[PDB]
Parts: C-alpha cells; sequence; structure tokens
C-alpha cells in the first residue's frame, strides 16, 4: 500500500501601508478604581486568571500590519 | 508498504511599511487604584494567575510589523 | 516497509519600515497605588503568579518588527 | 404618689425519692468515628460553637432530684 | 413620692433520697475516633469553642441532689 | 423622695442522701485517637477555647449534693 503526500503551499502575499503623519494624539482618562474580594480559590489546571486589572493603554504604531499562518501535516 | 512525504512549502512575502511622522504623542492618566482581598489559595497546575495589575503602556514603534508562522508534520 | 520525509521548507521574506521621526512623546501618569490582602498560598506545579505590580512603561522603538517562526517534525 | 410593694413568696415543697437497689448497668457500644472539614471561621459574640464531639456518658446517680427556681423583681 | 419594697421570699423545702444499693457499673465503648481540618479561626467576643473532644464520662454519685436558686431585685 | 428597700430574703432547706454502699464500679474504654489541624488563630476577647482534648473522668462521691444560690440587688 504505497501512500505519496505532496504538501506544497506557495505564497507571494505582500502586506502594504503608507501614512501620511501620525501625531497630536492625547490619552487623558480621569481616573478609575476597582475592588475584589473573595474568600478562596482552588485551581486545578492550565488556569489562566486576572483579578483586578486597571490597564490604560496608549499604542500608536506607525505599522503594525500583522501576518499569521499555521501549518499542520498529521498523519496515522 | 512504502510511505512517502515531501513537505515542502515556500513563501516570499513581504511586510512593508512606510510613515512619514510620529510624534506629539501624551498620555496622562489622572492615577488609579486596586484592592484585591481573599483568605487562601491553592493552585495546582501550569496556573498563571495575575492579582492586582494596575499598568500604564506607552508603546509607539515606529515599525511594529510583525510575521508569525507555525509548521508541525507529525508522524505515527 | 520503507518511510522517507522530506521536510524542505522555503522563505524568502523582507520585513521592512520606514519613519520619518520619532519625538515629542510625553508619558505622564497621575500615581496610583495597590493592595492585596490574603492568608496563605499553595503552590504546586509550574505557577506563575504575580502579586501586585504597579508598572508603567513608555517603550518607543524605531523599529520593532518582530518575525517568529517554529518547526516540529515528530515520528513514533 | 406612694408606691408599695410586698414581694413574698412562701415555699414548702419536699422532692423526695426510695429505689430499692442499682445495679447490672453495662454500657458498651462499638465505637465511632466524627470527620468535619472546613476553611475559615469568623465568630463575633457570646458564639458557643462545639466541633466534632464524640461523648459517651454513664450517668447513675441513686438522687438526681432537681429543683430550680428564680425570681426577679424589677422597678423602674 | 415615697417607695416602699419588701422582699421577703421563705423557703423550707426538703430534697431527699434513699437508695438501697449501687453496684456494678460497668463502662467499656470500644474506642472511637475524631479528626478536624480547618484553615484560619477569627475569634472577637466571649466566644466558647471546643474542637474535637473525645470524652468518655462515668459519674455514679449516691446523692447528686441538685437545688438552684436565683434572686435578682433591681431598681432605676 | 424617701426611697426604702427590705431585702430579707429566709431560707431552711436540707438537701440529704444515704445510699447503702457504694462499689464494683468499672472504666475500660479501648482507646481513643483525636486529630486536629488548623493554619493561623487571631483571639481577641474572653475566648475559652479547647481543641483537642481526650478526657475519660470516673467521678463516684458518696455525696454530690450541691446547692447553688445568687442573690444581687441593684440600685440607680
Amino acid at each position: 500500500g504505497s501512500v505519496q503526500i505532496v504538501y506544497k503551499p506557495v505564497d507571494l502575499s505582500k502586506v502594504t501601508s503608507k501614512c501620511g503623519s501620525l501625531g497630536n494624539i492625547h490619552h487623558k482618562p480621569g481616573g478609575g478604581q476597582v475592588e475584589v474580594k473573595s474568600e478562596k480559590l482552588d485551581f486545578k489546571d492550565r488556569v489562566q486568571s486576572k483579578i483586578g486589572s486597571l490597564d490604560n493603554i496608549t499604542h500608536v504604531p506607525g505599522g503594525g500590519n500583522k501576518k499569521i499562518e499555521t501549518h499542520k501535516l498529521t498523519f496515522r
């Protein structure tokens, strides 16, 4: 029983961008407040907890062009 | 039982960017406050906890062009 | 039972960037405050805890172009 | 405004007993077992707790004649 | 405003007993076992706690005749 | 405003007992076992704690006749 696989993907894909000018970006929130309360925590597996974050983020890239791929060949 | 696999992906993909000027980026939040309260914690496996963060981030790259890939060939 | 694998990925992918000028980036938060309270902690495996961080980050790279890959061939 | 109280209770009450013979009293339980489990306890006032008793009592008095009273005169 | 109180209780009360013979009292339990488990305890006032007693009592009085009283006159 | 109190309780009360013979009192429990487990204790006022007693008591009085009283006159 001969088995033959030829996994040969091609890609020629350009992600481009042009922006004239980034500027005058203000970010001035008026504060904030968090409060959490509990008694016991029992974690057991691959838990990803977050309890009480107060983020403030200003993310100004001149690019930002993302390109994700994923290849998975499986055999049994 | 002959088995033959040819895993041969090609990629020619350019991620480009052009930005004229980055500037005048202010980031002036008015403070903040967090409060957490608990009694006991029992962790057991691959836990990723965070309890009470107060981040402030200003991330201004002139690029930021990300490109992620992943290849996984499996055989049994 | 002959088995033959040819894992031969090619890549010619350029990640480029052009930015005219980075400048005048202010980052002036108005302080902050954290408070955490607990009694006992029992950790058991590969725990990644963080309890009460107060980060302030200003990350201004002229590049920032990331490119991640991952190859994994497995055989049994 | 004259006020006059005359609190004058009388009592002539006899509590008697006659028993011919006390004897041959066996008390042979086959053991026992208790198990309690909790995390936190917060008590705050005039609490009367009991957690996990395993009493075995043999109380053989030749008398046992109890006589309780209570008098309370109150004025405002 | 004349006020007159005459608190004059009388008591002639006899508590008697007669028992011919106390004897042959066995008390042979087959053991026992207690187990308690907790994390934290916060007590705050007039608490009367008991945690895990294993009493065995044999109380054989030839009398046991109790007689309790209580008088309380109050004025304001 | 004349105030007159006459607190004059009388008592002629005899507590008697007669027992022919006390004897042959065995007390042979088959052992026992206690186990307590905790982390922290915070006591704050008039606490009466007991944690893990294993009493064995044999109380054989020929009398045991108790007689308790209590008088409390209060004025304001």
